[PDB]
């Protein structure tokens, strides 16, 4: 039993298996939310929840089958009292977490059905939202449509955790190249030690790292530091990424909290991140004292029932801090069941 996960289910997961953000008047579900629910259910050894969440996802986000289409990213209440897909575009972070969770569920629970669905999903991600970018090679787009145009692409460094990238390499191309190009994305777009929420690449011109509105480390990029922290200590990439992002650790150590927003071009930080940002620091911070300062903030300000975003970050970050799961050197789940 994973008590925070139990309370999460009560607060945020319907009997029909949908993960809900109640802060929104539309009471929305996302493919990302479904995928985190599935990951957490697998981590908890909660097969009933996993199945129910998978069922709702296939029926409501994938018109019956994840084998046939990437899940719609956004679902919720329309103006006419109707509940339905609100945006049919995909969000590839949901897609990859969802594929990984299915493949690992298939392996760990010895159910071929999960493997089959996870495999078909993963292949479709590769077909439909991976593209070859001149100068980079294979890249993972943030979604099926809207992130690529002639000679320009937009990426989200938080979308592919290095542990997942490692895992997928077992499936060959394009995942073998994507592991390396994902490293390039993380390392080359943080000139001042802070990863951007969003970043563009232009053919020949390269990364676009001059100051602009979304080139900041805030609500998306906070996950980058957390994914790096979750890498196994043995992995030599980890050291390299810890070094790159050291200025985030340094700010948090010095100030006693992570910032809300950091200008990626200048390194200038503003504001104080919410409790979920402190949870994200838990795997990332290597200093025992600084980690304990963040641990206290999460413990004393633990997210309630109307704090979906912070609760999601807390499941991952405090979850890791309490050994609720680990990742192997091959990106597999090492469950704590």
């Amino acid at each position: 039993t994973w008590p925070a996960w139990e309370q999460f289910k009560k607060d945020y997961i319907s009997q029909e298996g949908r993960v809900i953000d109640p802060s929104d008047a539309r009471k929305i579900t996302t493919s990302e939310g479904q995928s985190y629910g599935m990951f957490s259910a697998l981590a908890a050894n909660d097969r009933a929840a996993f199945d129910n969440i998978l069922d709702w996802t296939q029926n409501n986000l994938a018109q019956g089958s994840l084998k046939e289409r990437l899940p719609a990213w956004l679902w919720g209440k329309k103006e006419n009292s109707k509940w339905e897909v609100l945006d049919s575009n995909s969000a590839s972070d949901g897609d990859v977490w969802m594929a990984w969770s299915l493949l690992e569920a298939g392996r760990l629970w010895k159910e071929q059905r999960y493997t089959d669905i996870g495999s078909a999903l993963l292949k479709r991600i590769a077909r439909e939202e991976v593209v070859t970018v001149p100068g980079l090679g294979s890249m993972l787009l943030p979604g099926k449509v809207g992130f690529a145009e002639d000679n320009s692409w937009r990426f989200n460094p938080s979308y592919l955790p290095p542990t997942l990238a490692q895992y997928f390499t077992r499936f060959g191309a394009p995942w073998t190249t994507l592991r390396e190009t994902n490293q390039r994305l993380l390392l080359e777009t943080a000139p001042k030690g802070f990863s951007p929420d969003w970043v563009r690449y232009e053919k020949d011109k390269g990364w676009q790292l001059k100051a602009e509105k979304t080139l900041i480390s805030s609500y998306d990029a906070i996950r980058v530091y957390m994914w790096v922290g979750m890498m196994p200590d043995s992995d030599p990439q980890k050291a390299r990424m810890l070094n790159r992002f050291k200025p985030m650790a340094t700010f948090t150590e010095k100030n006693g909290y992570p910032p809300e927003k950091v200008d990626v071009a200048t390194g200038k930080a503003q504001g104080k991140g919410p409790v979920g940002f402190s949870a994200a620091m838990l795997p990332f911070l290597q200093n025992r004292d600084a980690q304990a300062v963040q641990r206290q903030r999460v413990a004393d300000n633990f997210p309630g029932s109307d704090a979906y975003y912070n609760y999601v970050l807390t499941l991952f970050g405090q979850g890791w801090d309490q050994h609720r799961f680990r990742f192997s050197t091959k990106g597999e789940l090492l469950p704590d069941w």
